[PDB]
């Protein structure tokens, strides 16, 4: 049901070690846990209920944020013999193995030496989307944080410039589904004021 | 000394990729990379302060464990007491949270019976917080602790409170914990205060 992303995730889940005599997870060189949604839920709950909603938000983009910029790292070690496209791709297939979101690419414009990004994702079965309901009810603007976060870490890591995503429909909203949009800041008409986001204090 | 509890639960655990999601059991869960978490963890600490810091993590863990505990409780056939605790420290390493060895386990969850010592080793939580700080003057495996009150109180029927008596966030080689009924701990009813969100 996916292309040509069923390779990445073929050649992925070979970086994705699962090790019980240890009780450790790593996929690549990065050490990762099993965490309940439901869990991760509770959290979420507690942050927006005494923080307030726009600095949890803040907190959940700058996890998502290191998420991608590692996974990003992942991606770059296997470069060799993969195009552009193919290596923001890993992206996509990345969410998909850690089981947040099925990510299929809609359309992606991308050149890394030139600095030219245009990238429209579709995301069903949003992790996030689905947690935001069930803790709070519908939400009135898109709730993907985490995963809006990890796009715009992922994608922006591997051009080595930032690339800021926006969630143009969500779940969380009561959308079948969640759609999102990625481009240079530049790019955005309050695009710095995004940016005032992925900024920890 | 269940290999066979990590073979037979790690098989409740699957990768439906098509519906980008990963199931255990009946939960969905994610994959999350330790740095992300500590990174949380450092703006939690360094905004809200540890102690209110410790009591969200205690509590997040928690709910993993009663979840985990929903889980055990399905293929109660054929286990015994003990059987059915040590699916906790089963699925605490299958999810690469630490490794569980249990050192003493009392249990006869019918007479509320319980007293249990555990070792954890490669504490994904002791190892983040003592790179995101440096070794700390408490025990700090906080999440870790939550799951192992959660998950023994859910089985139970009763409260049960662990505390850790060793910790790698300390400079120990390893953490090791006691868990047993809140009437047994000294503080104990401040400790339950710590699962009560603020
Ligand atoms: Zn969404
Ligand atoms: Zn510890």
């Amino acid at each position: 049901f996916s292309a040509t992303m069923r390779d990445g995730l073929s050649n992925l889940a070979r970086r994705l070690r699962f090790a019980m005599k240890e009780g450790s997870i790593w996929l690549g060189e990065q050490r990762m846990i099993l965490l309940h949604t439901a869990a991760l839920g509770a959290l979420r709950k507690e942050l927006v209920d005494t923080l307030g909603m726009e600095r949890a938000r803040g907190l959940f983009m700058r996890m998502g944020f290191h998420s991608g910029v590692r996974d990003a790292e992942l991606a770059k070690t296997m470069r060799s013999g993969h195009s552009d496209f193919g290596m923001l791709e890993m992206g996509p297939c990345l969410h998909t193995i850690e089981g947040v979101v099925r990510v299929t690419p809609l359309t992606v414009d991308i050149n890394i030496a030139a600095g030219v990004y245009h990238g429209e994702f579709l995301w069903e079965d949003s992790f996030e989307g689905d947690v935001h309901r069930q803790m709070f009810g519908v939400a009135q603007a898109p709730v993907c944080w985490m995963q809006i976060g990890y796009a715009t870490g992922y994608t922006s890591a591997l051009m080595g410039k930032t690339i800021l995503y926006r969630e143009l429909e969500c779940v969380g909203c009561g959308h079948p589904h969640c759609r999102i949009l990625g481009k240079p800041l530049e790019q955005w008409e309050d695009g710095e004021a995004e940016l005032a986001l992925y900024q920890p204090d």
